[PDB]
């Protein structure tokens, strides 16, 4: 729009590009996303779901039949400092507090219904502070990686339990400082996933093998023991993450009962070392 002036791109999302852009009024600096009556609508009311942990939707701009949507600008992504800090990886304390706020904002946005359904590091924003905040959150309304089995298997009413599941992904992924799950198709992301925690069954998940996509035909592996899976981690937060990679969803812990998990006893608020 007229009353904004990129600065630059700085993603390509799902929903189109993503400009640093500044107001010409304000002369705030934004992210400013252009899309590509229910869209409309459901738009408007993100922009009263707003936390700590939830990058802001400063403004909504339906202008000459497009959709800008302007939020508060951070200057780096946690797949970009996870690079950055790939020879010894992020410390624990950092890790724990990452994922203790993300936490939050999962716990806060699932109270009211709303889901992410997309988490994955570039959406997640961190700042100087040392905050963590998510983007996107809401708009669904490429990365297989962090899709959680259920989706997979052909649910179309999946639940909360789905951020979880991507959000156990990503604190896996810290830690190794490799991605837990890197799929390059569907079936090669589920087989993955069945590799590690064990084809599921009715046993483990009910209701599993009447799934819309689920073959009897899928081979079965035998479950691996975590402590191979995210070494060094300890027993606390290895505990934490199997309760946020259950194969059934109503299994699966809710992001309120993690706050509460004995993991989180000793956290802290580190500040990172950014350079922007
Ligand atoms: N430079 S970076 O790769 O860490 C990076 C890339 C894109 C964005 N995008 C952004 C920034 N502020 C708000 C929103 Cl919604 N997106 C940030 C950092």
């Amino acid at each position: 729009m007229e009353n904004f002036q990129k600065v630059e791109k700085i993603g390509e999302g799902t929903y189109g590009v993503v400009y640093k852009a500044r107001n010409k009024l304000t002369g705030e600096v934004v992210a400013l996303k252009k899309i590509r009556s229910t869209a409309i609508r459901e738009i408007s009311l993100l922009k009263e779901l707003n936390h700590p942990n939830i990058v802001k939707l400063l403004d909504v701009i339906h202008t000459e039949n497009k959709l800008y949507l302007v939020f508060e600008f951070l200057h780096q992504d946690l797949k970009k400092f996870m690079d950055a800090s790939a020879l010894t990886g992020i410390p624990l304390p950092l890790i724990k507090s990452y994922l203790f706020q993300l936490l939050q904002g999962l716990a806060f946005c699932h109270s009211h219904r709303v889901l992410h359904r997309d988490l994955k590091p570039q959406n997640l924003l961190i700042n100087t502070e040392g905050a963590i905040k998510l983007a996107d959150f809401g708009l669904a309304r490429v990365t297989l990686w962090y899709r959680a089995p259920e989706i997979l298997l052909g649910c179309k009413y999946y639940s909360t339990a789905v951020d979880i599941w991507s959000l156990g992904c990503i604190f896996a992924e810290m830690v190794t400082r490799r991605a837990l799950f890197p799929g390059d198709s569907e079936i090669d992301q589920l087989f993955r996933i069945f590799r590690t925690l064990g084809t599921p069954d009715e046993v483990v998940w009910p209701g599993v093998t009447s799934m819309p996509d689920y073959k009897p035909s899928f081979p079965k592996w035998a479950r691996q023991d975590f402590s191979k899976v995210v070494p060094p981690l300890d027993e606390d937060g290895r505990s934490l993450l199997s309760q946020m990679l259950h194969y059934d969803p109503n299994k699966r812990i809710s992001a309120k009962a993690a706050l509460a998990h004995p993991f989180f006893q000793d956290v802290t608020k580190p500040v990172p070392h950014l350079r922007l």
